[PDB]
């Protein structure tokens, strides 16, 4: 049962495994590096091991040290995406289970693609430089020398020498802050994560930040402008946790911060422990698009506790975390809100799947990620196409209770471990063996292994859809002498969900007339609507459908804020409409230098430019 990680170049978790990280560094926010040391203690799984490989991607390497001496090493040649291998070759030879700390001295690259650096002009205060990193899914081995794999997890403590203004947090408790020693200008910060994590799930940021108490456990951060918005925003947070706690046991974190980031953060939310981090584009005002957070705290379970152990397992991690993300949704708001939400996901499911191509390899709810950028391949398929399967399995053992005893189970069976498909396969059967005939209908290769939709579509409630498809229905099958019926009263019953799945529903059928698209804007003014996830289907669905004057507010949208869910499709959909694509191609080669790193890579991609 052999299994290795293709995306990384380090020694397997099978020759020798990380088992804690100390690290001490410096940020330099003039030199755009973060310079300092990473003691790794490692472990031995074999005999007689004489050296051991790490990945890296753009690090200066100064000098590796163990038991008080320099050590040879050597780095191989780049490979792509994947980094250089990092060759250390040991002092003395380590038995089976041996320990040894390898302080490694390193410096990171100003274009590490792990990392953003901005200017005080990119931030809100204005006053301060800003920081943040983002590891998920193999961008570690670009701010540190490490076993880049989610097959092994370790514990952490750390040191970091930040500007005296500034303050600085990282995905662990906080430990306490003193004055820079070798410096009077630095305050130094100290965390210490104990719970064993993989190491995607370290972050940094360092920044003009300011907290506000939003419940028991909960802090919310942010520059000083956002925090009053923030604090009510996220306010059904600890009402979230609660339930959560019931779905899968014991927060075992202590605490659990949200952090609200620049517009440029690539996600809606990335769940790194203890601190979340959330794009500032969910601050709709009503709360509407708190359901991002409901996504986040569900790793804190499933994700961060039972871990994938390759990246082609990764619909592991979020097809459960979904699926428990909508049982937080349902407790909270009705079963028929949890229908209407899975029913959404399913037309997500179908778009992803008709921009791919019905037999493309990333439409396959395994893939393999040999020599292929899990960047490139990320979509709303694992998500999707993960989530239908458990609700297809949900449907077919005898409803929701059940099926949240086998998630709680699955839980507490692989806590702190890093799993496959076929385990999670195994315990299922395991589980549930009084219904083997049952599970044994299933056609697991087509649901597993093979590309396009899923050989079975679930039931779902329509309830809350019926009207959105309904109002959608009425403006496409509209001809010109029935524009004048339309009234802003056509929306009074609707909540921002439906306001949502209504132009999702339109957009699918896209173009429209441009007439119509003139008189949606007449009378239900959504020009005016701040709503991100509104506003950002609206745009599509203008430019679409070829309206010139949206080109100038698309434009706008898309380099404003860098989600990337709304920035590509942005940049895509005005790169196709002839009237925009030369000022679509000109915007991005002017902002280019100051996105988000990873985002310019695969904007540059769509856009087919560079
Ligand atoms: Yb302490
Ligand atoms: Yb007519
Ligand atoms: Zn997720």
């Amino acid at each position: 049962p052999e299994i290795v990680d293709t995306c990384s170049l380090a020694s397997p978790a099978s020759v020798c495994r990380t088992k804690h990280l100390h690290l001490r560094c410096s940020v330099d926010f003039t030199r755009r590096t973060l310079t300092g040391t990473a003691a790794l203690t490692v472990q031995s799984q074999e005999d007689n091991l004489r050296s051991l490989v790490l990945d890296t991607k753009d690090l200066t390497i100064e000098k590796v040290v163990i038991n008080g001496q320099e050590v040879k090493y050597a780095l191989g040649e780049r490979q792509s995406y994947k980094g250089s291998p990092m060759e250390i070759s040991l002092p003395i030879a380590l038995s089976k289970n041996q320990e040894i700390v390898i302080e490694i001295s390193f410096e990171t690259s100003p274009k590490s693609s792990a990392l953003q650096w901005l200017t005080p002009e990119q931030t809100s205060g204005k006053e301060h430089p800003y920081l943040f990193s983002q590891c998920q899914a193999i961008h570690c081995r670009a701010i540190l020398p490490c076993q880049d794999t989610p097959s092994v997890k370790l514990t952490y403590t750390a040191e970091v020498s930040v500007p005296k203004e500034l303050v600085a947090l990282m995905s662990a408790i906080r430990d306490g802050e003193t004055p820079d020693p070798e410096d009077p200008s630095r305050k130094i910060y100290k965390f210490i994560q104990k719970v064993p994590i993989p190491c995607y799930l370290i972050a940094l940021v360092v920044g003009a930040l300011e907290s506000r108490q939003i419940g028991p456990r909960t802090l919310v951060w942010s520059e000083k402008e956002q925090v009053e918005k923030s604090a009510y925003e996220f306010s059904e947070t600890e009402s979230m946790l609660k339930i959560a706690e019931d779905l899968g046991g014991p927060y075992v974190w202590g605490q659990y911060d949200l952090l609200v980031l620049p517009p440029s953060f690539p996600y809606g939310g990335m769940e790194n422990p203890c601190l979340t981090f959330v794009t500032p584009t969910l601050l709709a005002g009503d709360k509407s698009l708190s359901n991002v957070i409901a996504h986040q705290i569900s790793h804190s379970w499933t994700g961060n506790l039972v871990t994938n152990k390759t990246w082609d397992h990764f619909w592991l991690n979020e097809g459960h975390t979904v699926y428990l993300e909508r049982h937080i949704c349902g407790r909270l708001f009705g079963e028929k809100f949890r229908h209407f939400n899975a029913l959404g996901g399913w037309g997500e499911l179908q778009n992803s799947v008709k921009t791919f191509g019905e037999t493309h390899p990333f439409t396959k709810l395994v893939v393999d990620l040999t020599d292929i950028d899990p960047d490139v391949a990320y979509s709303s398929v694992p998500y999707e196409k993960g989530f239908a399967l458990l609700f297809y399995l949900e449907q077919l053992l005898g409803g929701p209770e059940i099926f949240l005893g086998f998630l709680k189970a699955y839980v507490e069976k692989f806590s702190y471990k890093s799993i496959t498909t076929d385990d999670w396969k195994d315990f299922l059967y395991s589980y549930f063996k009084d219904k083997v005939d049952v599970l044994n209908q299933v056609d697991w290769n087509a649901w597993l292994y093979s590309p396009g939709l899923p050989p079975i579509k679930p039931n779902y409630d329509m309830t809350l859809t019926n009207a959105c498809i309904a109002l959608s229905q009425r403006w496409i099958t509209a001809k010109e002498d029935d524009l004048n019926s339309f009234n802003a009263t056509d929306l009074k019953d609707l909540s921002s969900h439906q306001l949502n799945e209504f132009l999702a529903q339109t957009l699918q059928r896209a173009p429209l007339p441009l007439g119509h698209i003139k008189r949606m804007q007449e009378v239900y003014n959504f020009n005016a609507i701040n709503n991100s996830e509104i506003r950002f289907r609206w745009l599509r669905l203008c430019i679409q459908s070829k309206w010139e004057d949206a080109i100038p507010l698309a434009l706008k949208m898309a380099t404003e804020q860098g989600r990337m869910k709304f920035t590509r499709p942005l940049f895509k959909d005005l790169a196709a409409f002839d009237k925009s694509h030369d000022q679509a191609v000109r915007t991005y080669q002017e902002h280019k230098a100051s996105m988000h790193p990873v985002t310019a890579m695969l904007v540059g991609k769509d856009l087919k430019v560079d």
